[PDB]
């Protein structure tokens, strides 16, 4: 019941591999949707053909900015930014799919993928799914991250949608 999303990653063009992930409708329904919405791109726009723009290995991965591929836009489908939904699910280790902000209720489009248990973003971060299947993949996209963050190769969402 809880919704299945993937992502084909493709490094510099070339096809990497399939990540999916299960959004936690029945606890953040509203967060859940937004993310969903995003990936099979049924209101217009979302995260098809985005990068991930900021990789670090030993904490995570992310991504999400598909106006200005760079960590200063998008949008959700409520609008330009929406409220912390709840602070239920908290970041407990690898895999964990949680909301970046730039402070309380803004919310946009702008995730990451945590590749450690990051206990201190607790009550500051809406989680609100787990990666399900292709760990391994997003591990080897860590491994183009660095320090600062900036990819040595373009990380790319080469397609996206929902299994079930």
């Amino acid at each position: 019941v809880n919704p299945t999303v993937f992502f084909d990653i493709a490094v510099d063009g070339e096809p990497l591999g399939r990540v999916s992930f299960e959004l936690f409708a029945d606890k953040v329904p509203k967060t859940a949707e937004n993310f969903r919405a995003l990936s099979t791109g049924e209101k217009g726009f979302g995260y098809k053909g985005s990068c991930f723009h900021r990789i670090i290995p030993g904490f995570m991965c992310q991504g999400g900015d598909f106006t200005r591929h760079n960590g200063t836009g998008g949008k959700s489908i409520y609008g330009e930014k929406f409220e912390d939904e709840n602070f239920i699910l908290k970041h407990t280790g690898p895999g964990i799919l949680s909301m970046a902000n730039a402070g309380p209720n803004t919310n946009g489009s702008q995730f990451f993928i945590c590749t450690a248990k990051t206990e201190w973003l607790d009550g500051k971060h809406v989680v609100f799914g787990k990666v399900k299947e292709g760990m391994n993949i997003v591990e080897a996209m860590e491994r183009f991250g660095s320090r600062n963050g900036k990819t040595s190769k373009k990380i790319t969402i080469a397609d996206c949608g929902q299994l079930e």
